């Protein structure tokens, strides 16, 4: 990911608020100098992204982890809201289509987690917290939680460096801008959203 | 990515049609050892993704792209919608919480492509094609987009692999299964429909 200055992160806390509200995550590491990704959930240890620390876990079935102690370097991409933007909304002549999204790409050290269950219940608090009602794990549920263990690999990762991506359309003008986020407003309001987000002072 | 059977599509021409719904995708490498990803958007010349061929572009001074000349084997995910399945939809007891989506993998050597401008004119006019109405190209623009070409950089990707993950909960019981479905039918349409498509004869 290269990020142009028009779309950097505003403020330090935007990375990681887009980590937390986005926990299906992409995991990527370079299985034999190939490139390998599975869609896990990820959560957030810490106040900010880089120097933080990612839990996550996936299926033991799923060969992607038995590359974590040979191939250690990983990356993980959070994925906010995004959305095509047509030169329809423009309308504006000579124009270009262009896509906005926001990202967040998490790069550092993989390595296997010991309390794998931890992982997954704190995984669980987290998605559930923001739900009305949460679904709080019954004593059969627990049980039924260790009992699923054998099946669940659970990992780590210390974050060296993050990359926030937020491509919001911040470059045009009012004329074009208010219509591309009214185009938003109606199709894609959680995009909508973040874009009044990215103007914050 | 590890597919298990039930979540494998149910017909070939499936992966396709994820592919061409959700172009936007996201193009991993290896930088020097370490997973590097780029957001761009990327269609599918031929009838299936395995033996296919994706084309793509993306930023001139995105450096990415410089590490495509040693024609390095590329992911390229695309990602269609998905959903977290929070047990209380089950409304069961011993439950674990899962998250639904479909996605398809696609792994090749990547090549850079001479004909840029072939590559962002097929992008347009197949995002363009389903929408209403969709976008034409003036001759304006057209002559816009050659003016363009100094900036972008177009890749193709001759797909040698294909993983396709449709985790859709076909394997839940018939309850189950219909709570699940009810309940994206209200949040997430995009996710429902994909449902009812993998239950499709
Ligand atoms: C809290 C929200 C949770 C979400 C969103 C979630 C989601 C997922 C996903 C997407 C996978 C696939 C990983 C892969 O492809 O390798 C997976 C695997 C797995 N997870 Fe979780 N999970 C959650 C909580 C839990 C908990 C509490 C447990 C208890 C042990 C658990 C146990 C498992 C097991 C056994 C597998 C592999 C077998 C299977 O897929 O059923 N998960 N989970
Ligand atoms: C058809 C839908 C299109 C979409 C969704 C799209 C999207 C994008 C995206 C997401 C980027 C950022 C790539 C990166 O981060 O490296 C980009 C870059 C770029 N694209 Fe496209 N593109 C489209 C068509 C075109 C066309 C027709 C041209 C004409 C030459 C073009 C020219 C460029 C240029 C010059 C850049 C450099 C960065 C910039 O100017 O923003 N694109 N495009």
């Amino acid at each position: 990911m290269f990020v142009p200055s028009y779309y950097a992160a505003a403020r330090p806390e935007q990375a990681a608020e887009l980590v937390r509200s986005n926990p299906f995550a992409l995991v990527v590491s370079a299985v034999d100098g190939v490139p390998v990704a599975t869609h896990a959930p990820v959560i957030l240890e810490g106040d900010a992204v880089e120097g933080g620390t990612l839990l996550g876990h996936m299926n033991r079935a799923n060969p992607h982890w038995r590359s974590f102690a040979s191939s250690p370097d990983v990356l993980v991409v959070f994925s906010g809201p995004h959305g095509y933007v047509s030169p329809t909304v423009y309308a504006t002549d000579p124009a270009v289509p262009t896509w906005d999204y926001a990202a967040v790409h998490a790069t550092g050290r993989v390595e296997l987690a010991e309390d794998a269950l931890d992982v997954v219940e704190r995984t669980v608090a987290a998605l559930e917290a923001p739900r009305d009602p949460a679904w709080t794990p019954t004593p059969a549920s627990r049980e039924y939680f260790r009992a699923l263990l054998p099946g669940v690999v659970a990992f780590r990762v210390r974050v060296r460096t993050e990359q926030s991506m937020f491509k919001l359309s911040q470059d045009l003008d009012a004329e074009r801008y208010a219509r591309v986020r009214e185009a938003f407003a109606a199709d894609n309001p959680g995009l909508a959203d973040l874009m009044d987000r990215s103007l914050e002072h």
